[PDB]
């Protein structure tokens, strides 16, 4: 007494093999710049 | 059964005999002051 469903099926999710990576680059930012406008809290950053 | 081709040519690719180096100068940026702002890093120089 018991009622199941299934789902299967494939696909293809990968990077490319010749050269996919060098599409992609990765970008960090910071807020600690000397007389710098934080705008959190409205005042200096660390004066 | 060995196929071959092959170039061939004269040509003058020189700077001039007279005097010829000095319509070239060269020069080179500097990017430090007190008072700037680094376009690469995006901050200010010693304050």
């Amino acid at each position: 007494l018991v009622n199941r469903t299934t789902l299967w099926g494939s696909a293809i999710n990968d990077m490319h093999p010749r050269n996919g990576a060098d599409y992609f680059t990765r970008v960090t930012l910071t807020m600690a710049k000397k007389g710098g406008l934080n705008f959190i809290s409205g005042d200096t950053i660390d004066a």
